[PDB]
């Protein structure tokens, strides 16, 4: 196509740069930059999508940012933005499902910024759910924290009447981790949290 590479090369080499502040931006600035920003493709806007996953999965702390970063972009029509998002969040999944065990550590970065954007209503319960069952499918600290911080956060919106029994599995497998104690009593008292919490109908 060649003019038009070269637009895309721009808008893609602009978004690298909104990304690559070292002091991560907030939403208002946020706003005003992805304003001065031209995705007209679909290539484009799965590109730019693209490139904000990669930079998640760099530094999964900065998340929030990149979540409202999403926030952002999803203000734009493009010849359907969440389905985008969600295919491109099934991918690590789906590819997740093909030192395997540093595997986790970049899953537990991925669910981090996969639970930014569902607070922010642009995935799905769903997806939410899988990221649960891939965190109690590796017991090991990390993950269960990171379970433990997810459903303290999230618990209740996932817990719907007809979510119910998924959810039951899932407190009946914590409660089978605290019984046996092949894991610190400090993620014990953690994981008796979340089903004291849920006990409670999600009440403090």
């Amino acid at each position: 196509s060649d003019p038009e590479n070269i637009k895309t090369q721009e808008l893609f080499r602009k978004v690298r740069s909104i990304l690559n502040k070292l002091t991560p931006q907030m939403f208002n600035q946020l706003m005003k930059q992805v304003s001065g920003l031209t995705v007209d493709t679909e290539e484009r806007l799965k590109g730019v999508i693209d490139l904000v996953f990669e930079k998640a999965i760099d530094e999964p702390s900065f998340s929030v940012a990149y979540a409202n970063m999403c926030r952002c972009l999803v203000t734009l029509k493009v010849p359907n933005f969440r389905k985008l998002l969600l295919n491109r969040c099934q991918k690590e999944f789906e590819k997740d499902k093909a030192a395997k065990d540093k595997a986790r550590r970049r899953s537990i970065g991925n669910i981090k910024f996969i639970g930014e954007l569902f607070k922010l209503k642009m995935l799905t319960e769903a997806i939410m759910h899988d990221c649960v069952v891939k965190l109690l499918k590796n017991h090991d600290e990390e993950s269960l924290e990171c379970l433990c911080r997810l459903l303290t956060t999230i618990g209740k919106d996932l817990d719907f009447e007809k979510a119910k029994p998924r959810m039951d599995q899932y407190f009946n497998q914590m409660e089978k981790i605290v019984k046996e104690r092949k894991t610190s009593s400090r993620i014990r008292f953690m994981l008796q949290d979340v089903i004291d919490l849920r006990l409670c109908n999600w009440v403090s």
